[PDB]
């Protein structure tokens, strides 16, 4: 809850937040005209673009979740909630540290987070339900990410929690709660798998 509570705003193209700035919502809820279904198809915009340094916190992202938030490095995404994830959720497009933290994500068709360069990602405090996956490293891309899940809860993971094909990349956990999930990690090795 913040001040914006019970606010929509209605935008028709990208949010671009720029280096340096916080977008802060105060619990405003986002609703994308025009920029995409939702659907897993790669024609659509995504709701935010955080440049370099750029922080999100306290929006409510509606459905469509289009393409949801792109994050160019040094990001900090606090108390989002995507209350219907479109193609994703959230991708990391540059390198960088990008930190999830509170929030929520639902409805997934596939992955929630999506990992496109080399990148500490953490998501803490955050819960997320009825997904494919929570975290996809771009596929057969064998650059290191560094994942970070604490204080996880996940419920219905039709694919596994997350998944890598780079021998280099690691996952580290705390409190990752997974209720009705065949595969938890799919990564080349399970010693790249730590807990903390
Ligand atoms: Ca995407
Ligand atoms: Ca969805
Ligand atoms: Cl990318």
């Amino acid at each position: 809850v913040g001040t914006n509570t019970g606010g929509v705003l209605v935008i028709t193209d990208t949010i671009i937040v720029k280096s340096g700035q916080t977008y802060d919502g105060k619990g405003i809820k986002i609703i994308a005209q025009g920029m995409g279904d939702g659907s897993q198809s790669e024609n659509q915009k995504p709701i935010f673009k955080l440049e370099k340094g750029a922080n999100l916190k306290n929006v409510i992202i509606g459905a469509p979740g289009c393409d949801g938030i792109h994050c160019y490095g040094d990001n900090v995404v606090e108390n989002v909630v995507w209350e219907d994830v479109g193609a994703d959720a959230l991708t990391v497009k540059s390198e960088g540290v990008v930190e999830v933290i509170g929030g929520s994500a639902k409805e997934a068709a596939d992955k929630v987070f999506q990992l496109n360069a080399p990148c500490t990602f953490k998501v803490k405090n955050f819960t997320a339900t009825n997904i494919g996956k929570l975290v996809r490293q771009n596929g057969n891309t064998t650059f290191k990410v560094v994942i970070y899940l604490e204080d996880v809860t996940l419920n219905n993971v039709k694919s596994c929690v997350a998944k890598s094909d780079s021998p280099v990349s690691e996952l580290w956990y705390h409190n990752l709660n997974v209720n009705n999930c065949k595969t938890l990690f799919e990564f080349p090795s399970q010693s790249q798998i730590h807990q903390y």
